[PDB]
């Protein structure tokens, strides 16, 4: 059966020794193995209060001014605006010509008789960005301007900024003044009456907490892709309009039957609104084929089949094609390969496109990242697609710093075509700048998560029906465009009609967390109330988990209560790692290993077809063999770079390959982070940055428990490397290297260590773990486990499937020192302003768990 063979390990007696006299210490039990609804408060405008910010103003002005006043002031302005500005008349000129205005005032009508009315239309007609405008000035000229403040909730932080300089700029101002936005990392407000703030759904949630007092309406913007976020929010309005009658909401969706909404809000009015027009062609890979003529080239083919050979050592319907088609179009179809993107057909089809001569910019929904920077750095080393001259090629996505975003959103002269490269947030979203060439590759990247409580997967999945819909009609928007779907007509008639809702297909311990902070109650009654119900199972597996390790005041009961974790926008098991790094002193490189797991940036740049990096990248991880400590030591330096001279920042970012975009992220998230763990109670002075030195070989105790502290925050994601790229996870299930990480190398490479951590598993090929970081056996066995048992010979069960050879009476006291952890938690919790200064007890916990997670501290007697 291939039984493993035991890690040997020991540790010096002087180490055991501080173990039983913390223990005594600690005087924990030992064995010879481990032992409602509130409906969030909502009040009409009142003075001396601003909304956004939910407490009352007190300051030098707005405090002996009416509403009224401020009503008169803005009409005021607004008349003055409406006969003075030429570039607002020409805006209203603009505006008055979209389809929306058709039925503007019949629009109104019904969000002024019915507290909540859907506005089913094309996307690109006029919906977000002229609705909560309508409302506003209706508003403003009825006498009742200050009466007015408009939350739109828009599902993602790009569309949420650039939605609201779009706004911003139709109304000829600046940010600020009437329409502001709330995004994660970039908050900035309006002025407290008479304004539109433009905020994504998670940003709502957690406003939600001191209550919506003085909103008087809410639009939940782009309902039909059926997020999880989004259908919390529908079932909050839902009850805060039965409650309170006076609220409106509406809500806006595209292609859906939305029969189904209606019947959820008790029969509420659905505005068909006109589709403005604009025709598409669509064409696929058989007819791609054909009027480019392609040649699949056999060179990559083979290619192909050597770096595939890798997952064939343990139905196409590409093959599938119609009689109408010439034999070498199906056999240069069958040739192809699904899986895969084949990017010289892409520089056909770019061929294709400068032959067709018809000028305007092109988009193609690339599957994911990887890809996206791959095409990025492919397409800028050709000659005729690439070069400055005529063409350039700009990324989109959500993630990407605002920088990039105004260079993509602000339009270019003469004509370069704009090659857009973009995820699947280009549909129904922001829609950017004119389109008439739709490139489509129809796969999605997706957080597969396969069912289950743990062990979160992501894999490159195809689209749907509707997706694909949305895709072709998003041609049309400037000339009559073209949509070139790159698979064959047997994949398409073999796609999926709709993709399942998100509540079925994500973990719900943050859902819960959000419910029971807001004190909404039962997870099991609310999740009930919802929409579509996720299934049961999934409930219960949710509050289980949250039940069990706990960085919060949640108890067993039916009202534990909870705080953090919910409110620090991570999950709440990096969030648990972060408040432990903050006990040991090592904040800052647990929150920077955190911003790095929790973001799918890559840290590294690989050149245009490899394997791995070749020397220079792998030389920062060193002899420590893991991707998080060599991306710890290139942020350092990066910032560095950064600090000093810009020029040597990107020259350095190019040279030892790493991407400017990745360290922004982590940057900002790493300093989001410990400001929220600053205003929570714990001080700065143990999250002063400790550099780490990878030069040393061997003992280092802040990367040491950097590490153990990784292993207690990414359970269960431990793997035991076997032999080559093979390595073993739970189950004894066989995985494989990803090619990206340190770890993996063409030559016989044996590790020091076995044991790894990793950060996801991207299932595009094969099963392929990647942000891998070596660790040690103790740190297993203290953080990176939670089932501990005797087996026969003395051999020591860790999580069922691990192997170890180990004292049992050492074990034993590891695992009863485990709740010692947890109970290390809960105090630091209790008091966050001491937690360097403990009980004596708790300090030598401390102390002897920092000198046990040591690299080096498992290899006494050991040559290794
Ligand atoms: N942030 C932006 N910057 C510049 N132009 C934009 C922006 N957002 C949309 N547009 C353009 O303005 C037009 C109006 O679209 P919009 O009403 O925003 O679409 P929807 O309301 O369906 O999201 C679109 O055709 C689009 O090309
Ligand atoms: F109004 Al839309 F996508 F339909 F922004
Ligand atoms: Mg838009």
């Amino acid at each position: 059966d291939e039984q493993l063979k035991p890690y040997p390990v020991k540790l010096s007696p002087n180490l055991i020794n501080k173990i039983d006299e913390v223990i005594k210490g600690l005087d924990l039990p030992v064995v010879n193995l481990i032992v409602e609804s509130s409906v969030i408060p909502w009040a009409p405008p009142q003075a001396n209060w601003n909304t956004w910010h939910a407490c009352n103003i007190d300051e030098g002005e707005l405090a002996t001014t009416s509403i009224d006043d401020l009503s008169m002031d803005y009409e005021r302005s607004l008349r003055d605006r409406r006969q003075n500005d030429n570039e607002y008349r020409q805006f209203l000129e603009f505006r008055e010509k979209l389809p929306i205005a058709a039925m503007r005032s019949e629009i109104l009508t019904a969000i002024n008789d019915n507290p909540v009315v859907i506005i089913r239309g094309n996307t690109g007609c006029g919906k977000t960005t002229q609705i909560a405008q309508y409302i506003l000035d209706d508003y403003i000229c009825s006498g009742q301007g200050g009466y007015a403040n408009i939350y739109v909730t828009q599902p993602r932080r790009i569309s949420a900024i650039s939605v609201a300089e779009r706004v911003a700029r139709e109304r000829c101002e600046q940010l600020g003044d009437t329409v502001g936005y709330s995004v994660r990392f970039e908050s900035v407000f309006p002025r407290p009456y008479g304004a539109i703030l433009f905020c994504t759904v998670g940003v709502l949630l957690r406003k939600l907490e001191a209550g919506l007092r003085g909103v008087s309406h809410i639009i939940v913007d782009e309902i039909h892709e059926r997020d999880v976020n989004s259908d919390f929010l529908l079932v909050i309005l839902r009850d805060m309009v039965d409650t309170y009658p006076d609220l409106h909401v509406i809500l806006m969706s595209a292609t859906i039957d939305t029969t189904k909404f209606s019947k959820y809000f008790g029969i509420c009015p659905v505005l068909e609104v006109p589709g403005r027009a604009f025709p598409v062609q669509q064409f696929f890979l058989e007819d791609i084929i054909q009027m480019t003529d392609f040649v699949p080239s056999a060179e990559s083919r083979r290619k192909r089949k050597e770096v595939e050979d890798e997952e064939q050592l343990l139905i196409n319907y590409n093959k599938v094609c119609e009689d109408k088609y010439s034999q070498k179009t199906r056999n240069a179809m069958a040739m192809l390969s699904e899986s895969d993107v084949s990017f010289e057909l892409l520089e056909a089809l770019l061929m294709h496109i400068k032959s067709k001569n018809i000028p305007g910019a092109i988009l193609v929904f690339l599957p994911g990242w990887n890809l996206i920077f791959a095409l990025m750095k492919f397409l800028q080393n050709t000659n005729i697609f690439g070069d400055t001259s005529q063409y350039q090629i700009l990324p989109c996505h959500s993630q990407i710093p605002r920088d990039e975003q105004r260079k993509v959103f602000e339009p270019v002269p003469e004509g370069v075509t704009k090659i857009i490269l973009s995820t699947n947030i280009a549909e129904t979203s922001i829609t950017i700048d004119d389109i008439v060439f739709v490139i489509d590759i129809c796969k999605a990247r997706m957080k597969l998560f396969t069912s289950h409580n743990n062990l979160t997967s992501y894999a490159t999945v195809w689209a749907s029906k509707t997706n694909l819909e949305q895709r072709k009609g998003r041609a049309g928007r400037v000339r009559p465009g073209f949509c070139f779907t790159l698979c064959s007509r047997a994949r398409f008639q073999a796609l999926e009609d709709n993709l399942t809702p998100e509540m079925f297909r994500t973990p719900l311990h943050e859902m819960a967390l959000t419910i029971k902070l807001l004190r909404l109650g039962s997870i099991h009654h609310f999740l009930s109330k919802a929409l579509e119900p996720p299934p049961v199972d999934a409930v219960i597996e949710a509050e289980v988990l949250l039940r069990e390790m706990r960085c919060l005041d949640a108890n067993d009961e039916l009202t534990p209560l909870g705080r953090l974790l919910a409110r620090l926008p991570i999950e709440p098991r990096l969030g648990k790692m972060m408040v432990l790094g903050a006990v040991f002193g090592c904040a800052d490189l647990m929150a920077i290993m955190a911003s790095y797991s929790s973001t799918f940036s890559e840290v590294f740049s690989l050149d245009i077809g490899q394997r791995r990096l070749a020397n220079h990248q792998k030389a920062l991880s060193g002899t420590k063999c893991s991707d998080h400590v060599a991306m710890i030591v290139a942020s350092q330096m990066w910032r560095r770079e950064k600090q000093r001279g810009e020029h040597m920042e990107a020259r350095f970012c190019d040279w030892k390959g790493l991407q400017m975009s990745t360290m922004n992220v982590i940057w900002d998230a790493k300093q989001q982070l410990l400001d929220l763990l600053q205003q929570a109670g714990f001080p700065e002075e143990c999250m002063i940055s400790h550099e780490v030195d990878e030069r040393i070989d061997g003992d280092d105790p802040v990367l040491d428990v950097s590490l153990a502290l990784l292993c207690l925050g990414l359970y269960p994601n431990i793997c035991v490397h076997k032999e080559k790229r093979k390595v073993l996870t739970t189950e004894s299930k066989a995985a494989l290297l990803h090619k990206t990480s340190v770890n993996c190398s063409n030559l016989a490479v044996t590790f020091p260590y076995p044991f790894f951590v990793f950060g996801e598993k991207i299932r595009t090929r094969a099963v392929s773990c990647k942000q891998l970081s070596m660790v040690s056996p103790l740190q297993v066995i203290l953080f990176g486990s939670r089932k501990i048992d005797l087996a026969a010979n003395n051999i020591v069960r860790v999580d069922n499937w691990l192997n170890f050879d180990i004292e049992p009476e050492l074990a034993a006291k590891i695992g009863a020192l485990k709740p010692a952890l947890e109970d290390l938690i809960t105090v630091a919790c209790d008091n966050p302003s001491d937690i360097l200064r403990l009980e004596e007890p708790y300090a030598q916990l401390v102390k002897v768990v920092k000198d046990l997670c040591v690299k080096s501290a498992g290899d006494f007697g050991l040559q290794r």
